[PDB]
């Protein structure tokens, strides 16, 4: 992603070094008083919350390249008691104190527009998820999450759209009601297991039940949307 | 709102004037290829998506002051086939072409942060809406909406905390909770009047048990505490 590679060099040329993380590590957590701006360059993470019970909740997924900010840019304070956990085997990330970021984004508007637009993609993603769930319920959410994975990691082949993604990580991403919905799609031959890999074979099925997330992808990632359309 | 009033001045000093919009008007629409940045200074609006079927989906709500951009600041293309409908009697908004915005947010950083901060409030608001819904479902969603309406439009009266809105439609109340049809909403509200959490009296909604709403809208209450601590402190 060109605009992301440019933001990478802009951070390095300004002295900011990357950092490695491993599965189940927290890049930022809900208890640190210091808030941070995260440039997830490589890997897959998830935003998590906790209730009074101590139930963990999964709220959002992020793949690199992308930006995640745990604090408001102006006040420099938490936007919510969230933790950012790595679920891939490794993840390369740049961690920036929010105050440090603003003098940094000031001296180059192009990178400001980059970060600014990542927030926009985030807003509309959540509204398309809500829109799809409002119509086709949890079955719409699952088909949407499958549609995203298909567009991002899918390669067209004779067996279908192979999800180029380790089966470990792919099993996690996809509650008891959640298990049954995924399997029924497997039952209906929407996504098939074959030769240690998973292939998507009824892309129209996913587009049908996650139509607003299919639009979000079209309006936000047209080039990635076009390869399989 | 200090930083919002300062954004108002910056626009008027650049030739951008306010515009009156009456109820049911669309400040931007999903069919207009021109995308805009909307600085809703006063009034109440809702984001909608209209299907070919002709059904209408209520996705988000905004009061002034706030900022709603229909296009991506960089590409200037649509972020989604959405409309911004006015649901208050009148509304006051500064309507800007996206390309003209990059020219202004360039010259001032301070404002650019302001609009940047609104986006952050949107994201964390949708995630808090979602969070409270996963734990407490439709009941929590409605509690959340009532709680925010209590914080923002709360006046202490002998009949509890009066929600100072007019024509405050029960259906518009459910649309904001993420609930489409009036059956479920009617059911939930019934249990709330029975449990003496709310009362429908002078054509209007009064809150009588604030702690109850906080109990089932914690993540949304935690959002307002972190997002609008001044307004949050009114009733805590
Ligand atoms: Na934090
Ligand atoms: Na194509
Ligand atoms: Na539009």
């Amino acid at each position: 992603n060109a605009q992301a590679e440019e933001f990478k060099k802009y951070l390095e040329t300004n002295g900011i070094k990357p950092k490695q993380f491993h599965k189940k590590e927290l890049i930022f957590n809900q208890w640190d008083p210091q808030e941070y701006c995260i440039f997830l360059y490589d890997g897959i993470t998830k935003l998590t919350s906790i209730s009074e019970n101590g139930t963990i909740m999964n709220l959002q997924y992020y793949k690199g390249a992308f930006v995640i900010m745990s604090g408001f840019i102006d006040t420099e304070t938490s936007v919510g008691y969230y933790n950012l956990e790595v679920i891939s085997e490794q993840a390369t990330a740049y961690v920036i104190k929010i105050n440090e970021l603003k003098e940094l984004l000031s001296k180059n508007l192009t990178h400001f527009f980059y970060v600014f637009q990542t927030l926009q993609k985030q807003v509309s993603y959540s509204l398309a998820k809500f829109n799809d769930f409002s119509i086709n319920g949890k079955h719409g959410s699952i088909c949407g999450q499958l549609l995203i994975l298909t567009y991002v990691y899918g390669k067209e082949t004779p067996d279908g759209i192979k999800i180029t993604l380790d089966n470990l990580t792919m099993q996690e991403l996809g509650s008891s009601a959640v298990s049954r919905i995924i399997s029924k799609l497997k039952q209906e031959k929407v996504i098939v297991y074959k030769n240690s890999c998973f292939y998507v074979q009824n892309l129209d099925y996913l587009k049908r039940y996650a139509p607003k997330l299919d639009e979000w992808f079209y309006l936000a990632c047209p080039a990635t949307w076009g390869k399989l359309n």
